[PDB]
DNA sequence: CGACTTGATGAGATTAGACTG
DNA sequence: CAGTCTAATCTCATCAAGTCG
DNA sequence: CGACTTGATGAGATTAGACTG
DNA sequence: CAGTCTAATCTCATCAAGTCG
């Protein structure tokens, strides 16, 4: 294959500069840049491709639609204590059916005083950890 | 099983509204919304889950790191015409080696008056189209 | 005309060589 | 040394000129 | 103390019901 | 009708409290 080039500091700076003017340059701009900084234009296009590539992937990763968040997370749910009597009953259900529908689910709530919400999270976690 | 909810226009408005206040509400805020608009809080959390999902995938898709170009794209390269004598010679090379390295490539350049730049694209496109 | 052909671009994986901490 | 960087090479898909009956 | 246990969250595929164009 | 939308269900990964000798 071909012999990897090495950019001088002022070569890199010039590229970096033009990339912020527009990152989709036509052959004119590229050709002018190639002469100005002293390197063949095909090399310059391939640098523009990979800078685009790099910046696009790094943005998909880290950027978000909404204006970040200034401060600390809001209050999480305080950890329910599930009683030995509750636990026992939930297990019995889990041994028979591991995917209760809302009918069986809302039934296990009445029997344990837990909210159906938490019944579901219990079976979710239970499945993840005892296949 | 389940049972699909249907949001009233002002329910949706209310959700949409709070989602712009902060999209990661703690259980506290969620509960206040549930009572204010009259539907159990577990449903509100799942709507927030899916709105997040949607806006995040829609942003990964469409948004970009750099300020969009105001106007039209700069000029691409004018299509090189390659003579039958050039083509013929390139074909000869392609039948022997479909992956010339830079040495053979810069050699086909000398022989055709084409730039190695374009030789590379030629073998690229040729392979895509004649396996 | 459209169909077919074939340079030119883009994106997005991939590799391998230099260089660190 | 792995971990990081990034020029260099692919394929794939497609746009945009080109040549056909 | 840490190891081990286990509620609680998020992301991000997946699925299916309602409804269009 | 498929195509769109999106409420509802998953695994998976992980943060954050809890029970232990
Ligand atoms: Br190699």
């Amino acid at each position: 294959r071909r012999r990897r080039l090495v950019w001088t500091p002022s070569q890199s700076e010039a590229l970096r500069a033009c990339f912020e003017r527009n990152p989709y340059p036509g052959i004119a701009t590229r050709e002018r840049l190639a002469q100005a900084i002293g390197i063949p234009e095909p090399r310059v296009q391939i640098w523009f491709q990979n800078e685009r590539s790099r910046q696009l992937r790094q943005h998909r990763r880290e950027s978000r639609p909404w204006p970040g968040r200034r401060g600390p997370p809001e209050g999480r749910r305080k950890r329910t204590a599930v009683t030995g009597s509750q636990t026992a009953l939930l297990l019995r259900a889990f041994e028979k059916d591991r995917f209760p529908g809302i009918a069986a689910r809302e039934e296990l709530a009445r029997e344990t005083g837990l909210p159906e919400s938490r019944i579901q999270i219990w079976f979710q976690n239970r499945r993840a950890r005892h296949p």
